[PDB]
């Protein structure tokens, strides 16, 4: 029968925006394919997931035997002449392809995002199949006065970094839409600025348990609110399942500032 599988040998299917995700699609080819005209596979990713059609491979079928079209929903359509599938009659076609997350709607954070696909023979669709869901997480924060925590502070700027053994080891670049990358380079760093309610956030991040050994996410203050001391140390934080979506922004992790 048909199937779509997430190839991710973890118990948790969390990814950072931009990271590559491997999938496999299996689609039955009918016994009488030689009497048909066309076989198509249409990949319909759920919102948040972008497929990379340039990564498609079909097992036992050379790339010169089918065509691929990229579609507006960020999926694709593979079109295979039926004549090119005679050897596969009664067998299952195996397609592999990658995607990545790109979040343009923050309500998608901490929601399960499946890949979906549907095979069709001439005008007649098999049942749509879905993969396991992937997830991306996030964290919300509030900049406050340490001596009056109802006083939220505007104008703080915080960078997203990774710390290990109490040192900054990586700087983030990018965002939840364009994707994040992490490296040692301290320019064009992912940064947010607080408004009057002190809120800022970083979304599109895999869970903390998925980091490398010893690593933590942290936010590093690089500009203080007027009249307040710059923080000496990065502020560590933890991302888990639902740590973004189930926290209203005003309830985000408080960071105290001193006048």
């Amino acid at each position: 029968s048909d199937k779509k599988t997430l190839n991710d040998n973890r118990s948790h299917h969390d990814f950072t925006a931009g990271e590559k995700i491997n999938y496999s699609i299996e689609t039955v080819v009918p016994w009488n394919i030689a009497n048909k005209k066309v076989y198509t596979i249409t990949d319909n990713p759920s919102k948040g997931l972008i497929m990379d059609a340039d990564t498609i491979q079909i097992e036992g079928l050379a790339s010169n035997k089918y065509t691929v079209k990229k579609n507006a929903d960020n999926g694709f359509t593979i079109t295979i002449p039926a004549a090119n599938l005679a050897a596969f009659a009664g067998k299952t076609l195996k397609t592999t392809v990658k995607g990545h997350l790109s979040i343009e709607d923050l309500t998608l954070i901490d929601t399960g995002i499946p890949n979906k696909a549907t095979a069709k023979v001439d005008n007649e669709a098999h049942h749509e199949v879905k993969s396991e869901e992937v997830f991306t997480g996030g964290k919300k924060f509030v900049k406050v006065d340490g001596s009056n925590q109802s006083k939220t502070l505007a104008g703080a700027q915080f960078q997203l970094v990774i710390v290990k053994n109490g040192q900054v080891v990586k700087y983030a670049h990018g965002n939840e839409k364009d994707g994040y990358t992490f490296d040692t380079n301290n320019t064009n760093v992912a940064t947010k600025t607080t408004g009057e309610n002190g809120q800022f956030e970083f979304a599109g991040l895999k869970y903390s348990e998925s980091l490398e050994a010893g690593e933590s996410y942290a936010v590093k203050e690089v500009k203080a609110p007027t009249g307040y001391d710059l923080l000496k140390d990065p502020v560590l934080f933890t991302v888990t399942k639902d740590s973004y979506k189930t926290v209203q922004a005003a309830d985000g992790q408080k960071i105290s500032n001193t006048k």
